[PDB]
């Protein structure tokens, strides 16, 4: 198949989720070497903030668009085509201030578009990005998993399910802020979880 | 007292949460006319995205800061001083793509700072923005309240509680996307909720 890797950390080479994404990539190339892999780093190639002007680019219109709107529309179309073009979608979602990173959020805000990645319907909202497996690699400083301060995990499930990606496996790298021994254990635990997704 | 109003809609004068924030303001001036009121529109006066460079401004250091870091630090300090300087904090939090707006998020990402608005401690993390009443005015297109697709409400409670704002009252303006009759009912329901916060 084709694997999409989205990175969203603001910590570059020091990023725990990026080191895990990279590992994922190495393991996929090893086991499934026909497959092509695309990596988009939403920190190194930043998506603009959704503001009052750019939101108009995302609505179906025959009104003229400002230069920024045109650019934001073309960038929207490129992100969505890329997303639809891949089978396995890997999303690094570090938690910052109990949310995902703004770098990832801006990608979602350009990707969620009525009549393109979802559509309204007699029988509720329906997702149009179909037939995908998503793996979410989520790194955190503290320990949040299965608890009430983990809003990141239910939100990703909600947003991805919305646009049609309902097959999502979460990999967790938690306790990073406790120091290098805990960071190393997180990496080792998370790497075993990846190993079994890849070898399934 | 002193009332802080934060607006975060990208829809300007057409914004439901901004029309409610405005109403809040009129009612507070009416009942408590000694009080001063500050309004910061985080869409009209945008906070920058937290990236790899700006995050360094928010860590206590004696390393030289780049021009952007300096600017982001001064802007951080101005936002936090303002927040600490007010008694009642009103936050318009429209839901976009199951999250708050990026405009609000960027404010939070500059406001959440170790040793300034929170501090670590034997007995867990502890909030340093203390003694505040928060009112959150949250507008949505659909109907989410008390259900599993409402991640916005638990996240605001979590983030605000984290920095010490644990007294939070939510006002809801839902079903906006069903049209002007539902939008008008939402406004009327939300306005009664505000009336009883103000008159308490
Ligand atoms: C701006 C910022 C905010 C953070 N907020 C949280 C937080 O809400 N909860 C948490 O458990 N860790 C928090 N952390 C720690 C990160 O989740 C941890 O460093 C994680 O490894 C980040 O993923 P990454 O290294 O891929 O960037 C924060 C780190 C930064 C830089
Ligand atoms: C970019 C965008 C995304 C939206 N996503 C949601 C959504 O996730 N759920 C929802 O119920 N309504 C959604 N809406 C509808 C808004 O929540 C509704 O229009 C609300 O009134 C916005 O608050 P405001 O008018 O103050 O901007 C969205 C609107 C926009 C423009």
């Amino acid at each position: 198949s084709k694997v999409l890797v989205l990175k969203s950390s603001i910590l570059a080479g020091y990023s725990q989720s990026n080191q895990l994404s990279d590992y994922f990539v190495e393991q996929w190339r090893e086991k499934h070497s026909a497959d092509e892999i695309t990596v988009r780093d939403l920190a190194a190639n930043p998506i603009p903030v959704l503001d009052g002007e750019l939101v108009g680019a995302l609505r179906p219109s025959d009104a003229p668009l400002t230069p920024r709107q045109q650019e934001a529309l073309a960038l929207s179309d490129e992100l969505i085509a890329e997303l639809k073009a891949h089978d396995v979608i890997v999303i690094a979602a570090p938690m910052y201030n109990f949310n995902i990173s703004t770098q990832l959020k801006n990608y979602f805000d350009l990707v969620a578009r009525a009549g393109v990645t979802f559509r309204y319907t007699e029988n509720g909202p329906e997702g149009l990005v179909t037939g995908k497996k998503a793996i979410v690699i989520t790194s955190r400083g503290g320990i949040h998993k299965d608890g009430p301060t983990d809003l990141v995990t239910p939100y990703l499930s909600t947003f991805l399910g919305f646009i049609g990606i309902t097959d999502v496996k979460f990999v967790f790298a938690e306790g990073i802020a406790y120091g290098p021994e805990m960071a190393a254990k997180a990496q080792s635990d998370a790497k075993a979880a990846i190993d079994s997704i890849v070898s399934a």
